[PDB]
């Protein structure tokens, strides 16, 4: 089931929430910079393509 989970961290007048959301085995990662996010990762791994098929 997906899990709504989150964190925030006022620092140095930096807000930083990170938004935690397991579904299927994938915790998605939103980290908040200065109010505006600008991470998104799964599990800590951050994904995209892969041209190279190897």
């Amino acid at each position: 089931f997906k899990s709504i989970s989150a964190s925030t961290k006022m620092v140095n007048g930096r807000k930083i929430t990170t938004k935690r959301i397991v579904e299927n085995g994938q915790e998605r990662v939103e980290v908040e910079e200065d109010g505006q996010l600008k991470s998104l990762t799964i599990n800590g791994k951050e994904q995209l393509l892969r041209l190279d098929n190897k």
